[PDB]
């Protein structure tokens, strides 16, 4: 099914949730790739120490083969990550920027009840040069308490990274611009009798005089206004990520002015298309994965079925000789006592290598 | 001098510039540290290839000493970076979040001219149960054109990373909360004659009838209102980063509700205090820096004045034998032709190592 997450965006709060959840998704994709690289670099440091601790030439060349293989695929993956990383980060930054904007607009659009100030009565005056009575209010304000977005269980299940793989996303839904740009209000004026500049009894936040001024235009002459509500209604809009052919991003920049939704759709599309390729996890490498790896053809040719002779006929032998030592083999010396992999990621990593070399 | 940058914050636009410039500063500090690490890791890969290409045992141990030294200081610096990295990123994210908020509020607070709708005349009606005439407006709006922040040459010179070292920052300046929460407006009602529900001539966006209704309350009876301006005035506030003793961060969380300025000051303070330590740049290492390095005592003891015997009596000899080969020594083979440092950061890095090993 397509657009489960975007199709759940029907309010400012759910667009905020979508934008933040997608940004976190992109950020997490990068973090996961970088964690995989760092695990690979830690494995290379571990095999480097094991190579220095070996007495057998062919076992030393075996560790060197893993070092060479590890450096090749990990350096290459790190270089290849950089393009997609920057593309995904551009989208995450914009999505967080949008979510901030919308949250700030939400707080202002919640200010829907006005506080009237005490008015001043007058005669004719700008912008009512033809009036006999005016009632002028300065500094009417509207403020809301602190707003917060509340999400239901299903909000968080549907607007979720689990629904944000590129293969299911075709559109984004956004709140219309007027929610972020426009103040809206209702107001009403009321008059009774002959209000003039003399209508200077202000106890009811209007202009009254004559008779007995009081609540509900008690006086003989009265003029006033009230702002009875404020707040602009949110609307939603859909923006497609791809062109009609489905391959290319819609809303490419440089073709004329664009709306916020179009700039966001373009960034999200490019971030979705910039798939990250994660290399083999060296620390959990199996025998079959190693000898099947294309890079091991030239590496094995350089250092050495020849691969099975060096790394084992079974995966059990390979795990025994080349994988399990990382976590279980203890290294001890003094010039320090730790397991291989932790040691080669510790402050004594380099010193352990120099000691055994 | 202290607080050159914060002391230049006097407007929403200059606070936005400060917040974005400080966030970029923190981000750039991390990028610079990570670039230094990656340069060090590239140097270790280069020395690894040179060690495999050496025939002399003592020259091989010399490269191994640089490899061990490089791994030790760079792994340690990478681990030590993580705390400060996260602290600085927390502040940069919040500063960008604040700048977004303020920019969105700026756009709304620029909507200072109202568009009146056509009113509807009435008699007594809520909230003027005592009036004889009412004039009710629904959907008055205010919208501004797209706002942008314009900075002068000196704005950018003073609000600048060059003025954002921790030693000169004691406070932040922020726009007051009401700019982000409160709608403000002026309004005036005008009356003439005896306006009632019959005052249904709306051509002037007010309620008129009798005589000749027209501009400036031309008719005998008239009632109307205008929203003559909107917009909340920005104010500024100062928040100290440190306690009175000057060492500890003010506005630590967990002690009660906090304002936005206090949360930001705390994050900025911790980001300022979380100084990053960058290790020696291996690719530009000098002889004196190497033998002076404390880590080289145990490393040299493990592998070998003994340091000068291995690395050279002068820096010229050291640069010749251990630094300049990274950029000038060409490596060629086929199983590829490139200089040492570029090769060991290329797709053929691992294969070059395996070939010569
Ligand atoms: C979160 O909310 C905030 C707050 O609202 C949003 O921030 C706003 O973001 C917009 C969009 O980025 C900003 O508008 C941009 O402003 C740029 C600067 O304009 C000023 O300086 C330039 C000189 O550098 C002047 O030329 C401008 O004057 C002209 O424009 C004004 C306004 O229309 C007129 O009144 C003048 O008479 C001049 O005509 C300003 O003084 C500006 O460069 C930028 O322009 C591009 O985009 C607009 C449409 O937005 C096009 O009309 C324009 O032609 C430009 O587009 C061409 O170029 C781009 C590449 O740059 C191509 O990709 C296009 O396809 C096209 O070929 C734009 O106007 C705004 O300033 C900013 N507001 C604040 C307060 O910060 C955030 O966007 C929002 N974020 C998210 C993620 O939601
Ligand atoms: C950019 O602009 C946006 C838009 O304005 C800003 O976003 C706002 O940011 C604030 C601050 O982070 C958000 O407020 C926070 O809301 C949290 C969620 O509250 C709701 O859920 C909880 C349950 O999880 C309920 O308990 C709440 O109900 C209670 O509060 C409301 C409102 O007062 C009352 O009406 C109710 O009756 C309840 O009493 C809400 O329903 C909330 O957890 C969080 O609370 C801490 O901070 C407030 C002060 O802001 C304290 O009063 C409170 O006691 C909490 O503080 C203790 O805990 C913290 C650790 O969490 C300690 O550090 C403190 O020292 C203290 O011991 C806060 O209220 C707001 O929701 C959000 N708005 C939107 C629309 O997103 C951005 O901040 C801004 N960004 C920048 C960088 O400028």
């Amino acid at each position: 099914a397509k657009d489960t997450a975007a199709g759940h965006v029907t309010t400012p709060c759910t667009e905020i949730l979508f934008d933040l959840t997608l940004a976190k998704h992109y950020e997490n994709q990068i973090q996961a790739a970088e964690s995989a690289l760092n695990r690979n670099y830690a494995a290379i440091r571990s095999w480097t120490l094991l190579e220095a601790m070996s007495s057998d030439g062919n076992r030393q060349n075996a560790y060197t083969g893993l070092i060479a293989y590890g450096i090749q695929i990990t350096v290459n993956a790190e270089q290849e990550l950089q393009g997609p990383k920057q593309t995904k980060l551009r989208a995450a930054a914009a999505l967080r920027h949008r979510a901030a904007n919308l949250s700030a607009a939400l707080q202002i659009q919640a200010a829907q009840q006005a506080t009237l100030t005490k008015p001043t009565a007058g005669g004719a005056q700008t912008p009512f040069s033809g009036a006999t009575g005016t009632c002028k209010y300065e500094g009417i304000t509207a403020t809301a308490g602190e707003q917060s977005c509340k999400y239901s269980t299903e909000d968080e299940e549907k607007i979720n990274a689990a629904h944000m793989n590129p293969e299911v996303m075709t559109q984004i839904t956004t709140i219309g611009d007027k929610y972020l740009t426009t103040i809206t209000l209702d107001a009403i004026a009321g008059s009774k009798g002959n209000p003039t500049q003399s209508s200077a009894t202000y106890a009811e936040q209007d202009c009254q005089d004559g008779g007995n001024p009081g609540p509900n235009f008690g006086g003989a002459n009265a003029l006033g206004l009230q702002v009875t509500k404020l707040g602009t209604k949110a609307t939603t809009e859909k923006t497609n990520l791809y062109t009609a052919g489905g391959t290319e991003c819609e809303h490419q920049p440089g073709n004329g002015p664009q709306k916020t939704k179009q700039r966001l759709a373009y960034l999200v599309c490019e971030a979705n298309k910039a798939a990250i390729i994660t290399p083999t996890d060296l620390q959990t490498l199996t025998l079959d994965a190693l000898i099947s790896a294309p890079e091991m053809a030239a590496i094995g040719d350089a250092l050495l079925q020849l691969l099975k002779k060096a790394y084992g006929q079974t995966n059990e032998q390979f795990q025994k000789n080349f994988i399990k030592p990382l976590a279980a083999q203890t290294v001890k010396f003094k010039i320090v006592s730790n397991t291989v992999a932790a040691l080669m990621s510790s402050p004594n990593s380099g010193l352990a290598l120099a000691y055994h070399k």
